[PDB]
């Protein structure tokens, strides 16, 4: 139930592309009539890369929470997740701004901050936590999509240190990651504060991570605002105590951020 035979995937459209791969919309179609089960089908577009994808499909398949993408199984060569038509939460939020109110915004926290707490209790750092990695199962209910980045930490060590600078855009990155490429658990909570930023401005592009901190600035001139103190500004209308959750994520020592298990009760208690 597992393996998907590459004959039976018919193309339909693209999701996503980037870090060497891509994500396709196909139909799981064995009758050929058109009435079988959309999928969302990730596959590489080098050896360090195959590597890198293996890694991926072996993350998520062991991975079994209703806040995660669920994995469906492999063709043999891709990877076959369960296709959510609602899409990302970056473009649910621009498109539904007028129908979701703040409780709304905090059940959406409140289940990201659950994915997490599960992901971090599988040793795994996601390390590219964002909207747009988000994904939106219903109006109620949102999944932590896209391991392309995600590590596993080994038993006696609780970072993980990359030779070359990330790839993703700047805007979300803990300063350790900006200065040394040092990555754990706790980066994961610097970008969920960025994730918080995120959904209280329903990702409206003009004041995105990208704009407002440009506006206030350049990976160099970026660390030295962030080192300085400065941070992004409280979203408009914005409930103080969410602002105040997300300064705590963006504490500038890592030991000194909450923990997704410290978080979870804090945003039920503002949900409720
Ligand atoms: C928002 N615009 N999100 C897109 C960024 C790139 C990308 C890849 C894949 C998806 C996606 N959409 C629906 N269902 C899925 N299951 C797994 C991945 C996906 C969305 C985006």
């Amino acid at each position: 139930p597992t393996i998907f035979e590459e004959r039976h995937l018919k193309y339909i459209s693209q999701l996503g592309k980037g870090n060497f791969g891509s994500v396709e919309l196909c139909r799981y179609d064995p009758l050929g009539d058109n009435t079988g089960a959309l999928v969302a089908v990730k596959q590489l577009q080098g050896p360090d890369q195959q590597r890198d994808f293996q890694r991926e499909i072996q993350i998520l398949k062991a991975l079994h929470s209703d806040f995660i993408v669920k994995y469906r199984g492999v063709s043999y060569l891709r990877l076959v997740m369960e296709y959510l038509p609602s899409g990302c939460l970056r473009d649910f939020l621009q498109r539904h701004r007028a129908r979701l109110d703040a409780s709304r915004l905090l059940l959406y926290s409140s289940q990201i901050c659950k994915g997490m707490e599960y992901l971090g209790s599988r040793r795994c750092v996601h390390r590219d936590l964002a909207a747009r990695n988000i994904l939106v199962e219903s109006e109620a209910h949102v999944k932590i999509a896209d391991f392309g980045l995600a590590k596993l930490l080994p038993l006696d060590k609780d970072y993980y240190v990359v030779r070359e600078p990330g790839q993703s855009p700047i805007f979300w990155y803990a300063p350790e990651s900006l200065s040394d490429n040092i990555f754990s658990r706790q980066s994961d909570v610097w970008s969920f504060g960025v994730v918080l930023y995120e959904l209280f401005t329903y990702c409206d592009k003009s004041c995105s991570p990208s704009a407002e901190f440009l506006r206030m600035m350049a990976l160099s001139r970026l660390l030295e605002l962030l080192e300085e103190g400065q941070r992004l500004p409280a979203p408009p209308a914005c409930p103080a105590e969410v602002h105040e959750l997300m300064k705590l994520c963006w504490a500038p020592s890592p030991q000194d951020r909450p923990s997704f298990s410290a978080l979870g009760p804090q945003l039920d208690m503002l949900w409720s």
